[PDB]
């Protein structure tokens, strides 16, 4: 399983970088606006994620029709070849995925909600396909559900589009996806470095510790 | 798997092939006569359907006996190379499927409500085989069963027919097809509509303009 | 199982009533306002349908307010002993509910979308909670998995509120709903007509008839 | 579980009766067709059966209107206490149920082929209903799933309408019913005489016999 | 549970209810025959049981018709309170289980092989269904399961016919058969020896032995 | 999944066979004797039959001897390549299913009640086991489960012998062999022709023919 | 299932009040820590939520040994008969909850992370059981397991301890403690607010407003 | 599955192998000891069932050591290829069963009781493992539950060492044997024969032979 | 599977290895200080096992910093082809893995609890996971649950980490094990010893010399 950082916070990738678990970044412009103050620039912000990290990163477009759509994703696609098109589920999303991906600029079909739309994002050719979970949480439904679902649904059509388990919010969201088989987890970076952390490790190194200070003082 | 458009409605299927979603259209003789009124002829309606539409157009016969039945067919194979033949499940209907299945021309089985016709239908190698799973829940019993079984029958002998999930009436037929693993579903327009919408996207849609809103005036 | 009707149809009333099958109705502004034409008042067909129907007949208050809600529903209530208040799921709505279960006037809450919504109704004291199937389907959600999800809830807190499930589409809603053990459901006319039906009920007594002809010629 | 025999043949019905393991009959217009021949009535055997079976007898209405139907269910009625009016599925059956439930006449909705149909009949307030298994076996559905959610459902709400498995045809579909917890088969003749029946019965009594013949050579027990 | 032994030998008769863990005793034709040779009289044989036991003795009658299996049953309850007459599933056997029930005679029906069986001889009013499992096990089918659908059964009906499982072959019958709630079971002598035995009971009995003795010499 | 017409008539089989649905017959002595009356001869049946048949015809031994079962296969497989020798579950039968199998001349092992007897066919090489569920019906046990657990032991074997369900009664068979992955069944005609019915479809048929009318008068499909 | 609010916060407390849904209060020595800035102390904080909160209020010692807890436990208990007294799973907290208990003060155990610190706790007399659900979350365990398995245990011994679900972070926890059976939830307020909203509600609402403007100017 | 029989009677042996249905035999000290009287002599015994069965023939070791093990496995497997030498499940026969293997003598560990037992057999390169289903059933323990869990373990890792299900008792032993997928049984002279019975086969046999009759005088 | 010694007792590893049945060797810095008293160090300890062994040997790092990590583990491999070398689950724990792995230095990360840091040491390239059931138990939680995820997650991505059970107490860990599917469990001497005995093993033995004392004297 893929695991990417869910944030536009540039220190938070760095620093998630720099421990080696983070396979790629995943952007949304309401993750760019809390990043763009104080002067910072949008596009910046942009430029530098991309250099940073060596794996996908996604950049979400703005507009909302099939033509501003397919203009801004051949410029995202420009910025780098590790920049990968986030696109909402809408009919002129799908129209504007099936375009890229004949074209081969990698995809990411975002604010999916069911097994269906997942469906209908791959079969445009998307390379990524984003279910929300936490929002499903939101509303009192079971949003990891929905993952298992769409895992299945692949594997009987031999589909290639990875599952990105997105809106996650808790450690559980990531293991029931590792589980389930998801391709790829993007996680917040208060998310991700819980995930290295368990009390009985802190416990065992300790007691490690103080054996090794009976045998070598030092 | 595969999503075909159920209805005879030209707009409703330039519509939905514009979507870019449509992959096939699946007429019958009801969805045709709901079209060919007012002087609208039941042969342009079909053939403005093979023209409109890439993907496999079914056509039904309307003769119940084995010969009419395959020479009908043929008359409709040579109308395009995407149409299929719509063949009902008769004993007539399976000899003329064997027929048409030794001469390369597509069919597609309808009017399927238990899994053992299903069968019968894939060993007269039949392309397409079309279980109404809404008409068997109009009558008190879950339609989504029979798929299931049809699945696994045809996964025990590596059978090549095509699950066609016919008569669908909700979203949820095509969830529960998708994760049978139905090869194609043919839906209603309405259906088909609703099937990219939900309230969550367009709620994160407009969460999304106003962060954008804030950055870029 | 109760069956409700889900129509303010006073035909369709008046025929289901007569097969002895319908338990009430439900109605809404909207099931409402589609008989409302023709010189026909919204007031005059409500008050038909309380006179016709002897069991429940739910009617949906029309203020979005605490104050206007309670004071809708004690108007409602004095229709006749036989009404029910609908109240949709907000918190004005769950505070009416709670002031209008003290006055011993029954309440339906309505636009109910998962088993805690639900559950937080019954916590108000409401007679019926009314959970809408067939729009949680048309969004891609098997809606009946949350009338068995409240089944369990309200069995584990030996709860009275009525299951109630309504925005029904089909007869297999009608089959799990009473599988699930729902306490009523609410359908449209065309569903409950269905409901009788079965073709090898038809072919049944054809056969019937055809023996009987052989042994009476009258 | 009661055992009903599902047929209008005073034989088969008399030889059930004395073998103790009947406790009723159910009669449809076909069945006594098929023995109101060479002059034999259909009263004469309604009433004999009505006369030789002690428990419930089940005669179907021949009207198919709602009046024409409560009028021949009185009639039914006042040929026997043990008399139990059948009716079928249909808007005029279930208007006349309940209008016969009110009076007291035990009735039994027949023809009923899904779960829901038998539920609409329990709330008319049916004293038996009757779905029929080997006519879903026939279109190709396993007839006994629709007793299983019959009961299911009935259990739900503690409906006292008995579930009476009809259109019976082979033992599976008894024994599945008794598993399941129907209230009552209804068993043609042939299926009735099988239960009984197994080849290890058979051999045991072989064996039992071999063993009193080394001890006793007439083969008795002298007590 | 309810414990019976499925012989006629005395001897182990005796033994197994000189150890407290023996409930009554069931015979046959063939297990009484074993034992009445070389001057031992059938009579005398079951007699003597009959006086040894104090729990329920089940004897078979010997005549297949109505007639003769009443009049040997009632000779049998004559020969005291705890007699219990066994029946085999036949349609007389089913006429007399039901005659005998009605005289508060106490009866068994013996030689079931499948659930409807057992359930007739229920019906007919019997105080025990004997199932035989081994018998089936014996033909490939797994006895166990019988039992298992006959529990069920009674238990949807509220059934008060005892269940004894016989043909009983080794200790797993008889942990299936605690595990599924039959109401008896009976057993041959070596298995019912067997059921108290584990070699990690004699082991553990071995290592308290050596502590007592460390601290009492 | 094939489909074989277990009978001997030929006019069952001509008509099954038209019908495009019928893979190969099954018969035994029984079912020829049925036809073996007024003239015909056992032989002449038998011979029509691998005539008409383009698939597999069981054709079964009489002898119950180890030699005369396999001198009467010998003769058997000389009457067309499209026999098949139909050999019971006995210890002569096993040891002619070897020694047929040996010289490859394709064997039906019949009369199987349990998995294992099935096991020991599939060992001795048969091409075909042929376990009777009707007949597990009849004695109270679901003949059906047998299927299920012989599917089960051959998958985990990956035994050739094809799983040919016999002695079938009603289409529920027909069905529950399909989803368990029997490799052939055999019906009886009465249940073959039902298989294709369903009144869903009768309604659907008569649905369309009504819209036509609607459209052409004559009611063609005028391309 | 009861809902307790989990804060000490006195507007999210009165808010949730008026809603007619808060049926209790939880607290802890770090939510009390967050109110107790500026001036504000927690012995008023405390004994304004004991008069706002018409159900129980869980109150947290400080002291971490017996005599302390239960020295303390005494003023939480005269603070109002609704205080009920939260004692952390150590030795000294078990001792302390069954001498409250003896003494009719309402206890409720906290920082309990497996079934059988629960059951430890229920087995001397506490009132409230709280196992922290989000912080097994946090540590990659799926905390709702344990509720399931306490649940259970509780159900087994007819035990009656309530089990309070604590530590919840969204509706989901809320959701299947409610399918399993726990007899309360404390949520956060923000948790809380969320329980009643749903999409599909807000959408229906608009369409009822619609449709009655048709009708009712 | 392969079927042995488990038994050193000649004259059992003779008859199962003319069957045509017994692939081998499984031998042990008790089971010859039983036919050694009489003037007849253990050597002889076993030189005689190699002789008669093709297949294999596991001869068990006397010797409780390491070293009168392999001494006597090397003599035993010179009295044919198709000898198979039988070594108990303990410290010294693993260590047995290791080098024979590494000498291609064919080994059968016996006296196996559990599948962590039955594990290290195969991890000694054993040829078969002969787990005793009805010494576990003597003791309250269903034996067939061993057999599943061994199967399921050689699975996991793909080993290749012959799961023999051993102390075999009565038919069900054998179905279920076949039902998990173990790869030999081998069973007692009494069992064998029973495996091709049944009652309904017999009634069949009847019945075909009276249709034949009518058809044909002789 | 494989099986490791879980000691650095060399006459444990010594005999464990002539049974062959111990397929490699894992110590801790606890397991070594236990051993490198009275004057023996811990240098000669792992040495003398690295000689024994043919298999792989885990030797702990004891710097809790990458470098130091890194450095170590460089030492630790130049003894010996067949030392794997064990590395803490923490940050600085992960980023050593990494490198080591892409030096190709054989790791095995301890200290692991739940699934997903056994994942997150598998993406690091680690040969090793060394999840600790019995320290899962000792809290209060099935120690073996979290084996059973990690064999799934791995099977999902076709992991070629091998999962190795630790902190195993008793035979059956070992046994679930096996049965889970882990590619090695590694066990304490006394447990190993236990694996191969079995009380019916015993009772056997002493049959057949019985019955061969009867042929051969």
């Amino acid at each position: 399983m893929k695991i990417f950082l869910d944030t536009a916070n540039i220190d938070e990738i760095r620093t998630g970088v720099n421990w080696g678990i983070v396979d790629g970044v995943t952007t949304n412009p309401c993750l760019i606006s809390k990043e763009a103050v104080n002067g910072k620039k949008y596009g910046d912000i942009i430029r530098e994620i991309l250099k940073i990290v060596d794996g996908p990163v996604s950049v979400e477009v703005v507009s909302t029709k099939y033509e501003g759509m397919v203009e801004e994703a051949r410029k995202i696609h420009g910025l780098g070849d590790n920049a990968v098109v986030k696109i909402p589920m809408t009919e002129d999303g799908l129209r504007a995925i099936k375009t890229l991906s004949s074209e081969h600029i990698n995809t990411n079909c975002t604010l999916v909600f069911n097994p269906i739309q997942a469906l209908l994002a791959a079969k445009a050719g998307v390379t990524y396909v984003s279910p929300f979970v936490g929002r499903l949480d939101d509303i009192g439904e079971d949003g990891m559900q929905i993952i298992d679902m769409i895992r299945t649904i692949f594997n009987n059509y031999i589909i290639k589009t990875q599952i990105l388990v997105a809106s996650i919010r808790n450690p559980i969201h990531v293991l029931r996806s590792a589980v389930i088989g998801a391709d790829v987890v993007t996680v917040p970076f208060n998310v991700l470095k819980s995930l290295m952390k368990h009390p009985k490790t802190d416990e065992g190194l300790a007691k490690f510790l103080e054996c090794w200070k009976k045998v070598s003082p030092d």
